[PDB]
């Protein structure tokens, strides 16, 4: 039983395939490398045991149509986990066709290869920056959307791309997933990433002074900003929550929203007291001049068969595990 | 002064290399004649005579990055005008990734190596199908993505104005249109492929047309779309590539209506047809305005001609060629 993941050698993705392989799964992952290293791959493989060998790595560009349809004839694939792309917000402005390019040619050349090959079950990774900030939280998938940035743009058109897909093809069963802030690593701290997190992350090492906190007088109860945040194993067993819903229950849903999180948001300040608790460490504070923006999980937890398990102090947890073990990353 | 016309070998993009060689401009036409046919650009070098040695073609797809450097590192471009892409709304439905592959890869790819090469100038054809309420549509109205076809149109729409906020330099023009009807007054170029229907009947290839929705609310019952002579629409370009010129200060990514500013039922455009042809069109029964104030203001851009223009000329190149090339 294979599933092919494409970015699996990035962060949400390596944790993606681990859970995979250990689950019995032959996972080929695809990745341009240019965002990632092998040596996540490496490890996750290493932490999978036995389950290592079923791991096979694909060194290829998505939009390469040649080298993809050569992988998509040599399986019979399952489903699809797309996750490849950029995720840059200002990179995506000062370079919005680099974006375009990577993350719209990139899907069509998939979903032309999959189509082509029979194999029409797919699960996209998008974010939430489509519901832009809005005046009421919590934000239920039928939010209306926006495109804050190209990088915005570039995830609500893919969502568009496999809209139209599915009402021209029934055979196609798509799943979108939406979701906030990953944070985290394996509790093993041996894989790991590489926002606010990551920066509070490196102000606890040493390498920066300290975490300027923007914003102080906010509509909330601190009046620091209130964000969306995720486990990170959490989201990646997120992703496999929807290929079971392709496998079991396909027949009802066709290119179906469902958005995942935690349900609830957390502050700058809550949020750094869960993180020096955790940690042991004391992350310096500089004041400086959307106060709240989180998603409504109940869709999710209803028809997806799925909840988040790791709160906001074991997602610490297991950050500062990984990181303080892997201050160099890879 | 050198111009890159993508798409150029059909229909709009035919008529306006055609008036782009009239008015001393050495013309680069891109084009792989998936939808159009060669002999389409032969015929327009010859209406354009002593500047048809100006017209230089390259039968390459856009979607070809290693053809389309060569075209733009040889020849120092002035601008661009972006015709090429797939039109029917129909086949978008049952194959949209045929149109986001074709539009959108095809169109990155072209920005990508204009901004490369030094050349950020453009006219896009865009479409007045993203209007998707009040009879006038202005360019300030909600946009409105009805089908794949549509939001390619929609998706280039925004591409460039997200291009523009990352390269002041980038000057943009985006064209929204739609039915464009008749060809060249001479009837030696014109579209091989509801106007070419009601020719069809006229010719005697098709039995009748077919009035689709014979209730609605209009003086005729039947539904009331915007018009626009070809030689019009070329032209219409060449007003916004004069801007890309003249006036290329003032625009940002500015999106211009290109029209007539009048609608007209279909049981009127089928009877200015009887007229202008003679022959009489069987039917078999079964709102879209343009709000033109804003390019006849900031353009110097008025369509030329009318409804009765287009049956004439439409008549005109279909009797003299009724069977295309
Ligand atoms: N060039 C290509 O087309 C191509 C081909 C194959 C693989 N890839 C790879 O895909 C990988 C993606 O991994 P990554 O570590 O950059 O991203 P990631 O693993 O953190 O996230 C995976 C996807 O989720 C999206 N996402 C949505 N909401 C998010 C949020 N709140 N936070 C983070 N991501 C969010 C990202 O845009 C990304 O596309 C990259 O390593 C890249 O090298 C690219
Ligand atoms: N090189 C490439 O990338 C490539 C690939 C495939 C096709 N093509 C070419 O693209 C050209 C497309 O031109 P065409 O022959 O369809 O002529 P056309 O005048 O019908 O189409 C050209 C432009 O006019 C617009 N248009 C015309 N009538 C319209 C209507 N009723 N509704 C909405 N929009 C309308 C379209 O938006 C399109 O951008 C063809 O000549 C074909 O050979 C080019």
């Amino acid at each position: 039983r294979t599933i092919l993941v494409t970015g699996g050698a990035g962060y949400i993705g390596s944790h993606t395939v681990l859970q995979l392989l250990q689950q019995g799964f032959r996972v080929v992952v695809v990745d341009n490398l240019d965002n990632a290293s092998e040596a996540a791959l490496a490890r996750v493989a290493e932490l999978a045991g036995h389950d290592g060998a079923n791991l096979v790595f694909h060194k290829v560009d998505l939009r390469d149509r040649h080298a993809l349809v050569d992988i998509f004839s040599s399986h019979r694939f399952e489903a699809v986990i797309h996750f490849a792309g950029l995720k840059a917000v200002g990179e995506s402005v000062h370079k919005p066709l680099l974006y375009y390019d990577n993350n719209l040619v990139g899907t069509i050349t998939l979903l032309e290869v999959m189509a082509a090959n029979g194999c029409k079950k797919l699960v996209f990774s998008s974010s939430a920056t489509v519901y832009g900030w809005p005046k009421e939280v919590p934000c239920t998938e039928e939010f209306p959307l926006c495109a804050t940035n190209p990088y915005g743009r570039t995830k609500l058109v893919i969502e568009d791309i496999c809209r139209d897909v599915h009402r021209s093809d029934p055979d196609w069963k798509i799943i979108l997933l939406r979701y906030f802030n990953p944070v985290g690593a394996h509790p093993s701290g041996y894989i790991g990433e590489d926002n606010l997190m990551p920066y509070v992350q490196q102000v606890a090492v040493g390498r920066l002074p300290h975490l300027t906190v923007y914003g102080t007088d906010y509509s909330t109860k601190d009046g620091t900003g209130v964000r969306d945040y995720i486990h990170v194993v959490d989201l990646a067993d997120g992703h496999i929550a929807a290929l079971r819903k392709l496998y079991e229950d396909s027949d009802k849903i066709g290119c179906e929203v469902y958005n995942l999180g935690t349900g609830k948001g957390t502050s700058v300040l809550e949020m750094v007291a869960a993180f020096e608790k955790a940690s042991g460490k004391k992350i310096p504070l500089v004041f400086a001049g959307a106060e709240i923006v989180y998603a409504a999980t109940a869709k999710a937890e209803k028809e997806l068969k799925w909840k988040a398990k790791y709160g906001i102090e074991e997602m610490c947890r297991d950050l500062w595990n990984w990181a303080s073990k892997n201050p160099y990353g890879y």
